[PDB]
């Protein structure tokens, strides 16, 4: 088992003028599900005076669904709050906690790629509808390929 | 350094018919501060279909305040959602993650004492005003004495 084998899906979300919005996700997941966790991922920030001013890894249990959410909170400028979420089954929570250092490493690396792809794609209008999700799926697919080379520290 | 030396304060809270309420805390902390984190501790459950059906440890960053909240969610019957929160400075987050097993151990042990003290004290009226906080302060003070014997795994 690897981090990638327990990563059920991942989501890149940005809070634009209409609130949290899924930009891309991986792999094939019903949009109603994506929208739910995309929204939860960024409303963990409801009462943060300045959003995600520190790139914050937050492990968030989704008790009812038996999921643990690995949520990386960050910002995009040239300011949008944004999140990168990896979701895993709740039973693995203890291994995920032990593995926080490598998770923070890869989440930073992938977040940088997603930031650059967002600024590149939304040059003209930062509020445009997301008519091409594939640059973001490609980046998230790459994430998962790299996660699958990290064996579970357990 | 021990877990107890980085534990800035702790709170035992119960969500009764009027919502989240601090029952006791340790040591001396302005009530407006206690009420803030007491409330946040239990509204992490806003969108949980059945509250804290699984005793859930949740590490929650308070980015703006530079705090990490160690939040144990549990229930009281003879059903109230309840929380036990230990707050630490955000810089220690990485050590806290490594130490999840012993934290879950002691949080379970202390939560059992607080549950028994709550059922004992609110026998007649479960919605009564909290006119005697000291049984709960004593339990939380005991927590902190035990935390101070756990050296930081780092
Ligand atoms: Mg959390």
């Amino acid at each position: 088992q690897s981090l990638g084998s327990i990563a059920k899906f991942s989501i890149f979300s940005v809070a634009r003028q209409a609130g949290p919005e899924p930009i891309g996700w991986w792999e094939n997941i019903d949009y109603d599900i994506i929208f739910k966790y995309s929204t939860s991922s960024l409303l963990l920030l409801v009462n943060e005076v300045r959003g995600a001013t520190h790139r914050t890894l937050n492990f968030h249990p989704f008790i009812a669904d038996q999921y643990l959410g690995i949520i990386f909170l960050f910002q995009i400028e040239n300011t949008f709050d944004a999140s990168l979420l990896i979701m895993t089954d709740y039973q693995f929570r203890n291994t995920i906690y032990k593995m926080h250092t490598v998770l923070e490493k890869i989440l930073n690396e992938i977040s940088d790629e997603l930031i650059n792809a967002f600024i590149s794609e939304f040059k003209d209008d930062s509020e445009a509808p997301i008519t091409n999700r594939e640059p973001f799926r490609i980046i998230l697919q790459r994430m998962h390929k790299k996660l699958k080379t990290i064996p579970l520290n357990l």
